[PDB]
C-alpha cells in the first residue's frame, strides 16, 4: 500500500509556481514540471526546465494554441534532451525551434499513461515515480475563483478535458481526500498557485483520464 500522504513540495522536487501568460501553453507547463520531478530524484537537483523549448520544437503540437504532454515526452526522447529554463527562456509566444544541446538539463527514455480513470493508480504513481502530468475540466467559474478546501464541484465534466496542471501529491484535508495540484498560471491565482482537488471522488473532472510520467 502506498502512503496516506506524499506531498512533493516537502521533498524538494518540485520548483516555483510559473505564469504561463495568454499562452496555451498549459501542457508545456505541465510537462516541464513532471520532467523536473524525475530530474530530481535521478540527480539530486532541482532546476527549471524550458516550457519554451516544448512550445518552439514539438511539431505534434499547436505552440501556443495548445497540445499533449504524451507529445512532449516524446520529443524529449526522439530529441534526445530538453534544455534548462536559464538557457531557454520562456516567452509565451512562439517563435522558431532554438533547442541547443549545449544547454540540455535533461533526457526522457519514455512515457507511460496512467489506465484511464484509475485514481488508485494515479496515486500509486504519484507515490513511486514523483509528481504525474494531468488533465482536468478547469471550464468552471468555481475553478477559476479557487481558494481554499478540497475543490468539487457536481458540473465537473470528467468527459471534458481542457487544462493540463501537476500532481505533485495527495492526502486528506477534515475527511475530504485530496490531490495536490500545481497550476501555471502565477503565484496570485487560487492558494499560492495550488489547488486542492478531490480525490476518490468518482474521478472528480476528470482527474485520472489523461495522466502520464515521462521515464529517466
Ligand atoms: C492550456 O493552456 C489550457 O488552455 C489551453 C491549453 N490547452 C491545452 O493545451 C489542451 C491540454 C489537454 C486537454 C491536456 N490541449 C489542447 O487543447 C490541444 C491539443 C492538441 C492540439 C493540436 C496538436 S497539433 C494541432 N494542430 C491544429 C492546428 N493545425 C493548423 C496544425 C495542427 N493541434 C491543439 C490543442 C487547452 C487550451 F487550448
Ligand atoms: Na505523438
Amino acid at each position: 500500500r502506498a502512503p496516506d500522504s506524499v506531498d512533493y513540495r516537502k521533498k524538494g522536487y518540485v520548483t516555483p509556481v510559473k505564469n504561463q501568460g495568454q499562452c496555451g501553453s498549459c501542457w508545456a507547463f505541465s510537462s516541464v514540471g513532471a520532467l523536473e520531478g524525475q530530474l530530481k530524484k535521478k540527480t539530486g537537483k532541482l532546476l527549471n526546465l524550458s516550457p519554451q523549448n516544448l512550445v518552439d520544437c514539438v511539431s505534434e503540437n499547436d505552440g501556443c494554441g495548445g497540445g499533449y504532454m504524451t507529445n512532449a515526452f516524446q520529443y524529449v526522447q526522439k530529441n534526445r534532451g530538453i534544455d534548462s529554463e536559464d538557457a531557454y527562456p520562456y516567452v509565451g509566444q512562439e517563435e522558431s525551434c532554438m533547442y541547443n544541446p549545449t544547454g540540455k538539463a535533461a533526457k526522457c527514455r519514455g512515457y507511460r499513461e496512467i489506465p484511464e480513470g484509475n485514481e488508485k493508480a494515479l496515486k500509486r504513481a504519484v507515490a513511486r515515480v514523483g509528481p504525474v502530468s494531468v488533465a482536468i475540466d478547469a471550464s468552471l467559474t468555481s475553478f477559476q475563483f479557487y481558494s481554499k478546501g478540497v475543490y468539487y464541484d457536481e458540473s465537473c465534466n470528467s468527459d471534458n478535458l481542457n487544462h493540463a496542471v501537476l500532481a505533485v501529491g495527495y492526502g486528506i484535508q477534515k475527511g475530504n481526500k485530496h490531490w495536490i495540484i500545481k497550476n501555471s498560471w502565477g503565484e496570485n491565482w487560487g492558494n499560492k498557485g495550488y489547488i486542492l482537488m478531490a480525490r476518490n471522488k468518482n474521478n472528480a473532472c476528470g482527474i485520472a483520464n489523461l495522466a502520464s510520467f515521462p521515464k529517466m
